[PDB]
């Protein structure tokens, strides 16, 4: 099996998976949702009592399958228990990633288009009516995904659009394909020492942004500031533990495909709350900093609280921006901004088709190159679906990137913790580790976490089964099937390789 060369370049690698789209994009609109600060406690709590014990398992169960060559779910879910149900189940563990994977690389082919207009700086050029200054952006950004004037299911992406997404995908093989050490590594001892020094220079740049209408300081303290009244709402701890997840790459399968190339004797405790760690470092001290504080700082609290409400996409692609255009050296710093996201969403893209690519290599015995190339394709094929399907992707990011993360790290911590047993699971997890779990996440792993998770996935349920039949829109349906078709598809290939194994 193939191991990570240096841990340094582990914890890079792991960090280059958490850090991505997520923290400059989503929290920033989720937190802005929120209430600022109200949404803090639920995420730090969220944080303490479901990401470091799923990130802690997750690391455990893949280097533990990872040790008798398997990377996959399909194959640990058997190894931990003993059925065609642990399979039936694991194959969540690649159609997660695989559909995540399908629209996720697609906006990092926006970021990166975005970010090469910058740099040549074709941009819409505003001329004090903040209609007038975000218009042109919104066209802009309209124009480039093709984005219809009423509610129109068709989408009309740009060549260009189309062109750079097929560049990115070059790029995610060229980096796939020379496989964990040498393509995934070294990249993420380059890519994240960048991320990190672009991602101060814009909370710098952005922090010294200050109007008549307020400041990025008012951002930092709507933010930061506590807030009590908002702790009776379950939405927005249901809003903070699908954050955590999404965030930390828990439920993606990814982190266990990750860490199965983690050599059997290696800590994963150190390594694992190393990289969690950066990772929120990375976004509330970073992501939290740059967008919200910059809407504030312009438009003020109120306004900026109601971008954030207009879209995930609108406050990253569209206002921020439009706001850099209205200083000097704007287009340079949305460039640098753009190539931020780039960096931030290839990392990850990487670490979610990784999945695909290791199953494809450990149970169907496929040479690297093979399955790199296959993985590509497949993925490739099934973008022309969220690329000209309006709505596409929202379903996709629902189904698989909400409620199945939240639904697959139930059913790996069960597994693991429960069916396996939980000393078992505890006495792997703390095996050879530089340091060790905290007694009291024993508990907190096989009582808390479970049950949280159980209540949460029964409110979702509740809410949305009703809303499910009925819905208008042919384009969902459309994605469902597809996506079940997908499904289909894995459950297949799982099935072939277990005959192969006979
Ligand atoms: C539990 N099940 C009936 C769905 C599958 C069982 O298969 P197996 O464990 O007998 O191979
Ligand atoms: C695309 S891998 C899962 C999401 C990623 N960890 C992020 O924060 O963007
Ligand atoms: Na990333
Ligand atoms: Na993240």
């Amino acid at each position: 099996r193939e191991h990570w060369a240096t841990r340094l370049g582990l914890i890079l690698a792991m960090a280059g998976n958490a850090v991505g789209l997520g923290n400059f994009l989503r929290f920033p609109v989720q937190a802005a949702e929120n209430g600022g600060g109200a949404f803090m406690i639920p995420y730090i709590i969220a944080f303490l009592l479901v990401g470091i014990p799923l990130m802690w398992i997750e690391w455990a169960m893949g280097r533990y399958g990872g040790a008798q060559g398997h990377g996959t779910t399909p194959a640990i879910f058997y190894l931990l228990w003993r059925n065609r149900f642990a399979k039936i189940l694991g194959v969540f563990g690649l159609w997660i990633p695989l559909v995540v994977a399908i629209y996720y690389v697609y906006i990092e082919s926006w970021t990166l288009g975005f970010a090469i207009k910058f740099l040549v700086g074709l941009v819409p050029e505003p001329p004090t009516d903040p209609d007038s200054i975000l218009r042109p952006f919104k066209e802009f950004l309209y124009s480039y995904i093709g984005v219809p004037k009423g509610d129109e299911p068709i989408l009309k992406p740009s060549l260009f659009a189309y062109i750079v997404f097929l560049i990115t995908m070059f790029i995610n093989v060229s980096i796939l394909i020379r496989g964990i050490s040498k393509g995934i590594e070294r990249f993420a001892k380059i890519a994240m020492p960048t991320l990190f020094i672009l991602a101060v220079f814009l909370v710098i740049r952005v922090f010294l942004l200050e109007t008549p209408n307020g400041t990025a300081a008012d951002g930092l303290n709507f933010l930061w500031t506590p807030d009590f009244e908002k702790l009776k709402d379950p939405g927005v701890w249901i809003a903070a533990v699908g954050q955590i997840f999404f965030t930390l790459s828990l439920g993606f399968g990814a982190i266990i495909t990750y860490a199965s190339y983690v050599r059997k004797d290696q800590d994963i405790v150190l390594s694992g709350l190393t990289a969690a760690t950066l990772n929120e470092k990375a976004e509330v001290i970073l992501g939290g900093s740059i967008s919200i504080p910059a809407a504030v700082a312009f438009f003020g609290v109120a306004n900026a609280v109601a971008i954030a409400k207009a879209g995930a996409f609108n406050l990253g692609f569209i206002t921020l921006p439009a706001i850099f255009s209205q200083t000097a050296g704007g287009t340079f710093l949305g460039f640098l901004w753009f190539f931020l996201l780039f960096f931030a969403g290839l990392t990850s893209s990487i670490a979610i088709m990784q999945p695909m690519i290791a199953f494809l290599e450990d149970e169907l015995k496929l040479s690297r190159k093979h399955a790199v190339l296959w993985t590509a394709a497949i993925v490739f094929f099934s973008a022309h679906l969220v690329m000209f399907l309006n709505k596409s992707l929202d379903e996709m990011d629902f189904w698989a990137g909400t409620i199945g993360v939240v639904f697959f790290g139930l059913t790996e911590l069960i597994i693991f913790f429960w069916i396996f047993g939980a000393d078992k699971a505890w006495e792997e997890i703390n095996r050879g580790g530089i340091i060790k779990v905290p007694r009291i996440y024993y508990y907190v792993m096989r009582y808390i976490t479970p049950a949280f998770l159980a209540v949460l996935l029964v409110v979702w349920a509740r809410e949305y089964i009703p809303k499910i039949m009925e819905e208008t829109h042919w384009t969902v349906w459309i994605t469902r099937f597809y996506i079940i078709g997908l499904f289909l598809f894995l459950t297949f290939l799982v099935f072939l390789a277990e005959r192969r194994r006979n």
